[PDB]
């Protein structure tokens, strides 16, 4: 339900609304079908997967995502939903997203986890 990355203080954390059915997470380098939809700290919906024809999906850590969804995706169960809260240490800041994103913006991820290790 929170913020701030046990390890590193500032990186990530997330509100939760519906908890899991199946109570177990996802493992590092699983595969993971995710959707998601999300904003930038000034309340602007710059992405939403669902949009685009079908759901999300990566594998765990991978290079793949961020490391804002490795961190608050390894703590979500099967049937999950939730919010991300992030920060650009663990997302955009030593980088930026190519249409519009600065190396310096608080961001924001709406994320249901359908199922992973099944």
């Amino acid at each position: 339900g929170v913020d701030i990355s046990p390890k590193q203080d500032e990186g990530v954390l997330k509100v939760i609304k519906r908890e899991g059915t199946g109570t177990e997470t996802p493992m590092i380098g699983d595969r993971v079908f995710v959707h998601y939809t999300g904003w930038l700290l000034d309340g602007t919906k710059f992405d939403s997967s669902l949009d685009r024809k079908d759901k999300f999906s990566f594998d765990l850590g991978k290079g793949e995502v961020i490391k804002a969804w490795d961190i608050a995706v390894a703590t979500m169960k099967v049937g999950e939903l939730c919010r991300i809260t992030c920060k650009p240490e663990y997302a955009y800041g030593s980088a930026g997203s190519p249409p519009k994103i600065p190396p310096n913006a608080t961001l924001v991820f709406e994320v249901e986890l359908f199922e992973f290790k099944g």
